[PDB]
């Protein structure tokens, strides 16, 4: 069984999407999210997430694309399970992820096509980069990959070490004409990976 962190954003249950926005768009066989927040994942400056852009100067589209893909895992993704968590225990009412673990391809890609990239800081979880904040490398925030996809998002991703194919990570992207590769690895973790075995 698949479902759908609780917030103010996410279907209840996960269903097929006859359009979603581009890069959201290989979660239409089964997603969480609505065809309105999948426009939302593509703006320059989204609201409607606890996310927010915390980067200064000039994005390369590159760079940004794979912050739409994240964002776009994050809100269709229907194989978040294993990993949704209370944002206030005890109550399930607002739910969020914590270490969903990505794959070393994901979090490599999306670290080298932002490596020129400046940014403000290393978390950008909750909007605009104040000014007394410095405008430093993207290198300089997230030396490695694994402080990308740990950091940006206080600790939503885990760095897998893991590659894709192992059965033992999730993709935050992958080709929609491609069968969903994060199904049965949800399951596997569900299944008790990393905890019982
Ligand atoms: C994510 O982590 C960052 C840093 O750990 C948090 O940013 C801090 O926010 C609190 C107030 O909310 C203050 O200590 C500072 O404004 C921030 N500190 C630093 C070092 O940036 C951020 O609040 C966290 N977000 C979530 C949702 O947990």
């Amino acid at each position: 069984l698949s479902v759908c962190m609780n917030s103010k954003r996410h279907k209840q249950e996960p269903g097929p999407e006859d359009e979603l926005y581009q890069e959201c768009r290989p979660w239409e066989d089964n997603a969480c999210c609505t065809r309105s927040t999948s426009w939302e994942a593509h703006l320059e400056e989204p609201l409607l997430f606890d996310f927010s852009m915390m980067h200064c100067g000039l994005l390369t589209p590159a760079c940004r694309k794979h912050f739409i893909q994240a964002i776009c895992f994050h809100e269709c993704s229907p194989n978040l399970g294993p990993w949704i968590q209370p944002v206030v225990p005890n109550g399930q009412e607002e739910q969020r992820v914590w270490g969903v673990p990505l794959c070393q391809e994901d979090c490599e890609d999306w670290w080298r096509a932002c490596h020129s990239s400046l940014t403000c800081k290393s978390n950008w979880l909750h909007k605009h980069c104040p000014a007394h904040e410095p405008c430093l490398p993207f290198s300089y925030h997230f030396p490695t990959p694994d402080d990308l996809c740990e950091k940006i998002w206080n600790n939503t991703f885990k760095a897998s070490p893991e590659r894709r194919n192992s059965g033992r990570c999730l993709q935050k992207w992958f080709e929609p004409t491609l069968s969903n590769p994060n199904v049965e690895v949800a399951l596997h973790f569900a299944s008790g990976l990393e905890v019982l075995f």
